């Protein structure tokens, strides 16, 4: 991979692997989410930021400040087949004191057509107390020289799905997947559960028949709290709807403390 | 990747990804196992065999015959760091009517030094009845033209770790990790649990302190039975000693054995 000519975005090609594909011989949405995370990490390394998933400055490290995902929105049109080359372009934009946004465009390397797009909202937090804080100007200036100044949004639309409010699933849930625990493969280098694992746990409560007759088009996920290595998770889904829509809730098996919420949109094959 | 000049082996380079590394910024043993599976799949595609993990022929497909792993043995000397290029070379060899062996050599692309090696024993089976069958001559001949004729073993040593008999762990187990279930990410394109997942389940019963003070050097795993999508697994470990462990994977309910193995770890 490499930063583009103007240095305000980063591009990378990936060949789809055998173990990365699902029952349709095409890459899974978790493989896509992993690839976005990989190109994001490579963009941060290419300009001097941390490579631990937090993309911090030396000023942030002294203060114990990190960047954490608040929302992740993905919309796939065509999942790449096993052996296909997929080119992903990524960039960041500051959204004031609220936080920053990382966007992605996925294209077919052969045809050049856009096969998917993603957007994620990030917020600054003290890694020890988990307390949020609005971005300081001294930190803001360190990122501005690496982001486009004019707005560049992967989801420009006036009323787009990436910014819609998500409600809390009401009990009883129509479907459920109980007792989900992370293993060592689900942890990152800092021993935290990888953001992608939560996407897999959300999709576990989708019935197999839906998976076999439909394809995932859109997924919007709000992150509220971390699941520790020694925590157990309950995944809850309810149909809200050709197209099929679901409301999702991830909560801790014990007390029922919310860790995630979202919506998925599927379409008939 | 590509088959080598003589066409009797296949080589491929891989750059270590951010999500593929562990707590010490180097690729996990499951990332290595995934890479071996990827280069093996690419070797099968490059010469016309199936690409579903069974490396099957048109004669086998008509008969509903597949190749399944019986044993997997991996020895790593240096785990590649995040961003390193690792070159893996792989080849197959027939071991008579017992089965076929796939071997691997892992090297550092920069220095050329061998950083790891692996060997796996495969056996032929009817995919529907799970009954094993001795490989016929008509099937043997289809593979011979793609394997070296002289022996080429990643583990040549007489009396080596890859061919040692593994005993069954006695109850009670010193350590355990119970209620392990596979998710959709653990399934392959045929909806079977991926072979690598079993390696992760085996290592789940290793205490965190051992993981934090030691590095995995050797792992030998015998495959006995499949864990279905709707099955629950119990992982059992006991210290037999460097640190050595005896492992057992069994179904949470009846206690039916699905896997057994040994791991060897070294102080960092
Ligand atoms: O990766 C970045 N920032 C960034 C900005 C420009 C160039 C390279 C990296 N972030 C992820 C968390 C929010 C900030
Ligand atoms: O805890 C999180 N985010 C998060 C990110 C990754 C995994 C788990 C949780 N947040 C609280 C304030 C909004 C974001
Ligand atoms: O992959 C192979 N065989 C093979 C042999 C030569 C070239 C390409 C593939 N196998 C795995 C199970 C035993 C057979
Ligand atoms: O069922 C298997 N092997 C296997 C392979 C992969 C996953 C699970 C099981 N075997 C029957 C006796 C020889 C090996």
């Amino acid at each position: 991979g490499s930063l583009t000519e103007d240095g305000l975005s980063y591009k990378e090609k990936f060949v789809v692997r055998s173990y990365e594909v699902g029952s349709n011989k095409t890459a899974t949405v978790e493989t896509i989410a992993n690839l976005l995370q990989e190109v994001g990490c490579n963009h941060a390394q290419s300009v001097g930021f941390s490579t631990d998933g937090f993309a911090t400055t030396t000023t942030m490290r002294k203060l114990h400040l990190i960047w954490v995902t608040a929302r992740m929105h993905i919309e796939i049109y065509k999942y790449p087949a096993w052996g296909d080359v997929v080119e992903i372009e990524t960039w960041c934009q500051s959204e004031g004191r609220i936080g920053t946004r990382r966007d992605w465009i996925l294209k077919d390397s052969v045809t050049g057509e856009v096969t998917g797009r993603a957007t994620s909202k990030w917020v600054m937090m003290n890694q020890d107390t988990r307390r949020l804080q609005k971005v300081s100007d001294d930190v803001r200036d360190e990122y501005l020289v690496f982001c486009p100044q004019e707005p560049r949004l992967a989801f420009p639309e006036e009323n787009n799905r990436s910014l819609k409010k998500i409600p809390k699933l009401e009990d009883p849930a129509q479907y459920s997947m109980i007792g989900l625990k992370p293993r060592r493969a689900d942890l990152d280098m800092n021993q935290h559960v990888n953001n992608v694992t939560y996407i897999g746990w959300v999709l576990e409560s989708i019935p197999q028949e839906i998976v076999d007759t439909h394809e995932l088009q859109v997924i919007t996920l709000d992150y509220r709290r971390e699941c520790q290595q020694d925590d157990v998770v309950d995944s809850l889904t309810t149909t809200t709807s050709n197209d099929s829509q679901f409301l999702h809730l991830l909560r801790l098996s014990g007390d029922g403390q919310e860790i995630n919420r979202g919506t998925t949109l599927w379409r008939k094959k």
